């Protein structure tokens, strides 16, 4: 009863070290390090058994059933999608707060990210949450509005702490002009934002959906043929050189196309700030998923999909997201994008619709309304995949045990520490640093004993995830490791297969500005903005 | 087409002329549009022999969605006609030149300073991306930027159609002549230019081209 | 007590945090890192007023006088190296063992470590050393050559903990063929050795400085002049091809070219195991002081030719290989260090006096008329001594001049990534509780207005505590020194002042780098007989 918690005989796994120490826990933060301690000294005492002990993963991109209904109805809530992660071993998520067109004025954004957190504030919340700003309507013409646009956020950051901003070159109704994302990086730059970009062509895949509806070519496998790598590839590019004329730091949501880590390669080798984001889908899972008839997952290993039921013909729709699921063989250059520096974090761009049930709001099947003139085409697919509960365990697995990352260190670095600095919410979230870091902490089982586990899981399970869709797309699949105690500010909130509710406490979490995303200060001309 | 033949007609001809077709309204959606489209080339082609086609990326009134672009591209393959592009990225111009007009900075001079080259890099990538889904040969005109000679190069070493039009005053002009005070001409031997002539502060316009006159 | 030592009101910064905490040590090691520890628990309490806390560096690339005068005779012994190291917040050097030809059968390289250590037994040192080892004589054909070499390998491991085999593919009796370093390879990679190469073209060396002698150019600045960035960037290249046949990680040393610097991009981006080591003088230094903030005012550096233009031999303090570079050269290599190619920081120390012509020692051993040397730059003596500036000059020029990102890519590349790549981690390297040898620096504090006397504000040679009669950075603004250099657990280094009877440095035995396993990736279906 000096400590709260006591963790002995792990192993530290930093996103720079690797060492045999123990840990001591207090009024939910780290409060020590040291070689022993004395299990007197805590209330509670954990027997690690030689396993590894990493920070709480940190998941930058999920998203949430929120009022505005973007992205339509989803299935998990925030109650949901933060019980989920912690059964993963992810500590922290960070959704998307949609920008509400209706109201006006200095306050507009900020009123847009109370919607959320106040609807969030009566759920059970499993661990914290932040919020990104989701922008789509950019006022023009661009000197005019510079004012109101800086105001604007810099009132969402005083009252709500958020620092990020996301935008689209994609999808009718959030796809922007160039001329609109320089507005908004004059804007992100000079208020130390982090500028976020997922970067398709939109007018190409627009044309090519066109095309491929014109053949009757509608099928949830032609979504991937709407949409190759090469669009991803321009996006990414015509995204770097407008950041590179603004002098804007700037992060690449869910890469998965080799041309765009061609390109992000390039400019972080010049220096220029570019960050980019992957997610385990893209290492994992081929296109073939997607239709029926050693890098990655066995795709017959996974169960309920195009293989194991020819028959239905809709069950591809279970592996749709955007940007799609890329074609045999481009999986390889993810991992090596993880491992040389091109993927500075990796989230699970979380997005949940159920596949069982075919008549509600957050189905699948939302595919086929022949009132509305919707029959199933994959235009119409709620475009995502659940997979905040599998991050973290996927990579350990595929990445670290399989040999795909050189080290447990790069794991860390990617899946906890980065994401935290990125996002400002470091030093509190991302490490373990004694009496600065929230204990959020994960104890994984060790790797090498012959004991047995009865609660350690050979197998993804929809059971497993903890959620509130009716399936995972990793269904089926061996797991070489989980979780066996998730710690989320000095509780146990996660112990071997059960969630402590009880233990729920997360809050909503205000952020500061990254330290990352200060700019260079590197101009292609003599032009400087007004303000400089 | 043929009111420019018939306006020429009259005229003395010191050597024969060719047309280019120029094209900057495109029917949407796609689809829809497409057999009058192939239609309008076909008779363009077997009435007058107009075998190219001029797209911009640049210029208000003038400037075409990549949508546009793909939809006359897979017009102008279908008839093997040349698919001519002038690449500058509009948008990204557009917002520079309001950027620096709001700080005054509106002499000849800043006309370069508005687009420079990593614009026309981008436009032209852009454009080869188009050309390569669409399975379509590419014409890029007055080409003066190094970033956009490497994707072109790149594209070629690969073996796709891309071909590519620049123009002496790439070779021989650095954007110096724009203002008062190599492998190109000595700019102090110019007559009547910003150097000869440093009173008339508007000189520098017998240089403001599109793409403009480049850096040292 | 039960500390030996507490350090307060510090900022800890390590290879990927930076944060404000207390560290408590004893018995030469780090124990404890907590928010506050109380004062009274340690028998000594260091205040550092709010200045960051580093872990010591580490100088994997460090020449000191040697039994078998590979480099000629040398001024620093290991004594005044890790004086001088110490100094300037370096706590690890690892310097080189020469392979004695004069030695033959399973133990003839252990044996050329053995007189090193045994020399270096007899001194005083401020800090721990390792050893690397040199080759440049290996035996053939190669199904032999590589197959003795294996056994000769393992000894110099088990007995004294070599890990790390240097190469050369320039200088006279030290180059050596692509035929031989495939051999060399095939011996390191089967043992996990650590495979470092000097990577510059010396038959282009060799034909461009007969060139410029038949024509008299034979001053210093032509040194620069016999061997462009070209050369390093083809051998580089070479090198790296060689590598990849053979699958086996590879580390180059001192580079100082874009060309080489491209192609080590173009590998790391692939996913092959290619490393790097650059040195601040290629970062800060041009060839421009070879004759008469991203760099150093090089106006500022004083008894330069700039500064002495009479003197037509002083360019000889900047001469190195590879070479100072021509302007414009620098920025790729801050960009370098920045970006992931440069993996470590090392100073290529290796000193000659200038103020002194007489001795085998001196720079002017270019001159000696009786042995047909009239002091042109292929017989000057290459080398500068860095070991001391390495750590200032990058907290200075890099951290707060704004040419590295942060204080966390400072320590991955002066400490943490030298450790891992050398063998040295966790011992060295880190600061972990229960694991890391108490080796740590504390800085000066940067925004406070409170005056140090002890704290200097230039480089001077005096405060280099080193047996050179010169440095190349005499003169310069320096804006952070350490205040005090730390060394299993002891205070060493103290405000200006070294404390002698704190040296209890040790040979230091290595183990075999976990950066340095093989890929298993092969161009061909060949595969060597032991797998
Ligand atoms: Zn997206
Ligand atoms: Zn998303
Ligand atoms: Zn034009
Ligand atoms: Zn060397
Ligand atoms: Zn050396």
């Amino acid at each position: 009863p000096i400590y709260d918690l006591i963790i002995k005989n792990g192993i530290i796994c930093t996103a720079s070290d690797i060492y045999a120490a123990e840990i001591a826990v207090n009024n939910g933060k780290v409060q020590l390090i040291a070689a022993s301690i004395d299990p007197s000294l805590g209330s509670e005492v954990i027997d690690a058994e030689g396993a590894f002990i990493t920070p709480g993963g940190i998941d930058a991109h999920v998203h949430v059933d929120e009022p505005l209904k973007l992205l339509g109805d989803v299935v998990d809530t925030m109650e949901h999608a933060t019980r989920s992660a912690v059964a993963g071993g992810t500590t922290t998520v960070v959704a998307f707060s949609t920008q509400d067109v209706s109201k006006k004025g200095p306050s507009a954004l900020a009123e847009s990210v109370k919607l959320d957190v106040d609807e969030y504030s009566e759920q059970t919340l499993y661990c914290d949450y932040g919020l990104h700003l989701i922008l789509f309507q950019i006022e023009k013409p661009s000197v005019e509005a510079r004012e109101l646009l800086d105001v604007q956020l810099q009132a969402a950051y005083n009252d709500y702490g958020v620092s990020s901003v996301k935008m689209f070159m994609t999808y009718p109704g959030l796809q922007i002009s160039d001329y609109d994302i320089m507005s908004a990086m004059y804007a992100t730059r000079k208020n130390g934002f982090t500028t976020m970009l997922h970067a398709e062509n939109g007018d190409m895949v627009k044309w090519m959906i066109e095309a491929l509806e014109e053949q009757g070519l509608t099928d949830a496998y032609y979504h991937g043929v709407s949409r190759p790598s090469i669009v991803e590839g321009e996006a990414t590019n015509r995204a770097i050189t407008l950041a590179t004329t603004m002098d804007t730091p700037i992060l690449f949501v869910h890469v998965s196309s080799p041309q765009a880590a061609e390109v992000i390669k390039q400019a972080q080798t010049k220096g220029l700030k570019v960050y980019a984001e992957t997610c385990p889908q893209y290492a994992l899972l081929s296109d073939a998923i997607t239709r029926c008839h050693g890098v990655g997952i066995d795709l017959s290993s996974i169960s309920e999909s195009p293989f194991t039921n020819p028959d239905d013909r809709f069950i591809g729709s279970k592996y749709i997201c955007s940007p799609p699921i890329r074609p045999e063989g481009t999986q390889k250059s993810i991992w090596k994008g993880m491992n040389n520096g091109t993927f500075t974090i990796v989230g699970s761009d979380h997005c949940s619709y159920n596949y069982y049930e075919k008549t509600s709001t957050a189905s699948k099947h939302r595919a086929f309304d022949p009132e509305n003139n919707k029959n199933g085409e994959f235009r119409y697919i709620p475009n995502g995949l659940p997979g905040v509960c599998t991050r973290m365990p996927l990579l350990y697995d595929y990445g670290y045990l399989r040999g795909n990352l050189t080290s447990m260190m790069k794991l860390v670095e990617i899946q906890c520490t980065n994401p935290a600095k990125v996002y400002g919410m470091y030093p509190q979230k991302g490490s373990i640093l004694p009496g600065v870091s929230d204990a959020d902490l994960v104890i994984w089982y060790p790797d090498d004993s012959k004991k047995e586990y009865n609660s350690k899981p050979k197998l993804i399970t929809n059971k497993l995830m903890e959620h509130n869709c009716d399936y995972t797309p990793f269904e089926g699949i061996e797991i070489k490791n989980w979780p066996r105690y998730t710690i989320v500010k000095g509780k146990i909130v996660y112990k071997e297969g059960e969630i402590l509710k009880e233990n729920a406490d997360g809050k909503y979490l205000k952020r500061g500005k990254s330290f990352m995303c200060t700019p260079k200060n590197e101009w292609v001309t003599e032009w400087r903005p007004k303000y400089e």
